[PDB]
């Protein structure tokens, strides 16, 4: 049988893998080797598994379970979401080449785009990809990708994929998408056009908090470039065995995990909206989102992310998540115990206000990762902090 | 105490490590998470352990140790000994800047220097490093960076450290020396005025076949921006917490496992080179050898890889390495059992004869990678394979 | 705060565990060590963790856990489901003791009760512990423990924990239950009166098919001597950390892959019950299942796992079972995959036909453990091997 | 090519492996699987790998590694050295038996003998095995097992493994070695009329201080019980793959550590010898050693463990201990850090004094397990610490 032609949980739990032929043993092995043997000087030569560097058949198999998720044809996994994105990126881009890419990124991508590409000669321009019109003004003759995220901290803005892709690909470039934030689960970006996916499996993929690393899907000349050029001759950015085994076996429970995730998020979502100590609350699932219908079409549920203010600003903020008993304070996402962060107070404390609320950040702005506990300790925990803080 | 103070071998064992303070554990504890928690908002932002990416207590014991091993301020732990280099380099250079290296370097270091380098506007001039005249004859006013490999593939030749980092300093340039071939406990670049030393830690530093890494040791002020700009946003090269435990694992039986490849790989060197069908043999503790003298300065052993030609060319090459019964047929070095290689049939048969006769790869050449085995059982077996070969 | 005042998936996620101290490390380190040290002769003296042979602080995150889980004082965790039921029955008995036991229990635990207590002089009575009245009568002033499985293969019939505590106290025994089949999630011994519940974890609270173990929980008292005598004295019984750790890994997701594993099932026996080439279907959610009240009162969930009888016998099961496409073909359960198992021509193959049939393995009968794949999937392989099977 | 036919390093390093014939890897896979598949009805009754507690493709590496190490048929992986003790005399032994042991054993062993066995009807008698007439008095009718460790704690005294398999056989017995102290690079009791070799492979076989676990060695009948009704039935002692893939790692260098180890013990004993505050040294390379000259026929080399006594009794062997630099405090032995305790004030400070001298533990016993440190520096160290201490 072919696993491309099961149903979506179904291909979470076997694509890509199969019991061992030579043992049966259902369980991926743990191929965690550094050298691999020929039988004969004529078996080396046609050849040229060789290397892990090259390729793992651990992690072979979990390439080939992300490609079906994804609907691409191949993946390639990376030590980190970092090295997914910029193994990519310095694939496709040479000197001279311009990169349009979307303001609203992960805060690493932007140090990436903005301080190291032009000193390859490689030129970015940011642009707010909410508006499309912003990305098309933007593309020149040189451009050869234009990279976005959706939904995009720290408001849980949207970018329309199956628009930016028709822009993008009738002046000639690529789109690449980073999907770390929905998960195959949640929004397929290849099938609303985009060429490449890029994801760190640090958060919803992995889930399970204890692994660092990133995955790649596209076509396969594209990967095979990625792989054999990006990873072998830049970044040598390789996942080693024992992390592809664990996320693995960590995305088995995708389906299940994300449906919980956003089950909790959907209700903590309603309780603050419905809290007058809130001043806003940020999440597509809330009708009140300006991007609502889009993301309806575009995401199959809403995410477990939330961001929301609380009244009284940066102090508020502060004693809030000084106050939490269950939550806890931390700067990932898409792990399985509920997490909190203060931007202001935590990660953007030195950077100046005002260049904060530019960014938007604001004083009062909290991030929340929903976990799997029952949400009405989740509720408990966040309703008991609020009160505190104010 | 202070672990600096102590032998080599004590370092070895004891240097980046302790019991857990919390638990009394002596090993080193797997941190195989991707997430730290903060106690409150003050300490988030002081931090400002927090992510895997950036640091983590099991990899910091490796990077700390190899730091001690090669007298060095401070290390940095890789995906792969490939991510070591570029790390290192596309750190320190720019668009327009210049890198002197060696011709005599490892396959993936030549790609990337003569292929990618050159597409980010960073030239590369290539450069026989046997003959230091020839390095600075090659340096610009934008050279950034000499880069030295010694001993060297495929024939085992030798760069003076000390003299290249006298000639590189005086011209403004860093030296970085590879010193995978060595090891600390064989070869201290830093010692001999080098900047900067990578490692593969595939090969001897692990020494069981089962990690791909890389490890950087330099000064503080320069591992700090190689950790904080090159790793966090350029190559995403993280190793994990897991593979890092496995190579401080390896590592502490570097010392005995150094002594027994080199006093093997001397006891094959010497019986190969008194064999009528062997042409040459290629080692730095035969006498033979045409820098034997600078060799004995600069190492403390003679390291555990020949290299040899056998009588009859390719096909004697190809009998040969089909007529091994108990050295493994692999690419790779460094291992606890003996591996043996024929590039000519095997990883360069493609490329044209003539072409791998400038490289120095004669269709005779055997590289052997020397392993734990009794040398009276490797010896015998080269013996029956070379018998049957001629 | 308590982990034992929250909801129950909070619990799951929660319990026995928190961010370590020193680090911040949010997932439990994996202190893979054999020794511990001693900061001074007055701490080791006092002391008299140890040695993991004694405890380790990855295994006791896993035990507190556990025990949280079962509404007990505390657990033990040891290497095997088997040593879990061994270590606990060798701990409580010595030559002279007598047991009473269910007829109906897993088939390791038979032999060694059947065989291998008796040569300790230690007797066992077997009776139907569906009839309490059985156990009653069975009761001899030697009679140290009652020992119980609920669901019991292979027809999935049950025992009523609480009545059968009640005759055992009277008579002065204690009542250890094995909670295997159900996990913590849907059945609580303890609640109901049992002293001891064993597990292994090597089925649903693992629940990833890639760690073998047990676990015991009960009171300090008894867990105490389970420790220091049973797994210290007699078994050697010891979890490795690893298999700790991932155990706390697998169980993160329990309530959840419960929920899904029980909603997949419940429409699967729904099926099966509507299918004319079906004689039988054994699921406790069921309403014609014999003791279907009862499993109503005792069990939170049916559970995940079916039997069923195909019309024509040995040789209808033996072809359903290889036209099965996407059912895999194992002995184990509980895993995130569906696994099926047809005994008599599988694990019952040399017993003799009668000799199965009083066991209640009928040649028609089939076991399934549903998976977390799509139910709609299963049930079209089910259907179209039924079909070729008939 | 047949693996029992090379030299001893050769066969450390290669014996019960082979690179993996499906993908080439040379590392043996870890096979972190609880369930194998079966292709067919057919395939799962004639296979009637299974199942892990079973049996498992890198336990069986493991296996056959140590069967080949020690000159016997086949091997069994367990849990705990004392599991392999308990599995290997729950397997032999039932009510009425009778085992002769030496008194001069581990003490965990000397609880299980002294406690647990005459609780399932057997009876143990303890002899001084130093003594073989002692040994034939003691056998009965009943005897089923003589059971002797060599060399013993606390004072390194020796038994004559010859000599008593001798006596054991003509009386009917089995003879049981504990080799853990030894390794089989140093002693082979099989080859000198040992039935069954056990070890605890946390010791020097793996020799990293990171795995608890235990081996069986001896013939296939045997080995064949222990595993389908020992472990399988009795003990449930089962040793996680993980945990067998690191003790098929450290035995790799187990030839050189075990050279390393006793080349520094011996310099050691000599210096401690030479000391005018230590009024004994307790070292089997040592000439004064009592039973010098069986130990020279006996063991190829005099091992790694040193005891002393120095001068002051208890308050210098406690000041001592507390003044080492780099010695650790603890209770294991064969790590590749030096390891010091001192029983009177650690491990027996409850013990009555008058009782700890009978079991041969003066108040100012010292044992050293002798680390891969430079010699100089342990020397160093406790020169520092016993000068202090006095
Ligand atoms: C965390 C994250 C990344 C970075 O991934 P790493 O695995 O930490 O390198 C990139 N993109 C998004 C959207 C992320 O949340
Ligand atoms: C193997 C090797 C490398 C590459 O290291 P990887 O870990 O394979 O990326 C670099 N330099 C030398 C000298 C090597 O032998
Ligand atoms: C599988 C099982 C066991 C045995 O556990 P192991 O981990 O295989 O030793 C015991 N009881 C039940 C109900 C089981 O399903
Ligand atoms: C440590 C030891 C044991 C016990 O082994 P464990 O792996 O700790 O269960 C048994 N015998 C000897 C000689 C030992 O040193």
């Amino acid at each position: 049988s072919d696993c491309r032609t099961y149903g979506f949980n179904t291909q979470i739990v076997h694509a890509g893998q199969q019991p061992d032929p030579s043992t049966g043993a259902l369980s991926t092995p743990i191929f965690q080797t550094s050298t691999f043997v020929f039988d004969s000087a004529e078996q080396g030569a046609a050849r040229f598994y060789i290397y892990t560097r090259l390729g793992n058949p651990t992690t072979d198999a979990l390439e080939k379970k992300l490609a079906v998720l994804e609907r691409g044809e191949a993946g390639l996994a990376t030590a980190s979401g970092i090295s997914a994105i910029t193994t990519t990126l310095l694939t496709l881009c040479q000197q001279g080449d311009h990169i349009v890419s979307a303001s609203a990124i992960y805060g690493c991508t932007h140090a990436f785009l903005s301080h190291s590409m032009p000193k390859f000669g490689i030129n970015v321009s940011f642009v707010d990809a909410a508006k499309p019109e912003e990305i098309r003004a933007a593309m020149r003759p040189e451009t050869k990708v234009v990279y976005i995220e959706t939904p995009a901290n720290p408001t849980l803005s949207l970018v329309d994929i199956e628009t930016v892709a028709g822009i993008a690909h009738q002046q000639g470039a690529l789109l690449v998408v980073d999907n770390t934030f929905m998960s195959p689960y949640c929004q397929q970006p290849l099938q609303l056009g985009a060429d490449i996916v890029v994801h760190s499996v640090t958060k919803y993929i992995n889930g399970h908090g204890d692994v660092i690393g990133g995955i790649i899907v596209g076509k396969q000349e594209f990967i095979d470039q990625a792989r054999f050029v990006g990873l072998k001759d830049i970044t040598g950015g390789c996942m080693s065995p024992f992390n592809a085994w664990l996320t693995l076996r960590g995305v088995k429970t995708l389906g299940i995990r994300m449906e919980r995730h956003c089950e909790n998020a959907l209700k903590i979502a309603r309780f603050l909206e419905g809290h007058p100590s809130i001043t806003r609350v940020y999440y597509p699932g809330l009708s009140s989102h300006p991007q609502y219908e889009l993301g309806q079409r575009q995401m199959s549920l809403p995410g477990g992310i939330i961001s929301f203010e609380i009244a009284g600003g940066l102090e508020a903020g502060r004693r809030m998540i000084n106050s939490v008993e269950l939550c806890l304070l931390a700067v990932s996402l898409g792990d399985t115990e509920t997490l909190i962060q203060h931007p202001a107070s935590m990660t953007h404390s030195p950077v100046a206000p005002e260049e904060r609320l530019k960014a938007g950040i604001t004083d009062g702005l909290i991030r929340l990762s929903v976990g799997l506990e029952d949400p009405e300790d989740i509720i408990n925990d966040l309703e008991h902090a609020i009160r505190k803080a104010t």
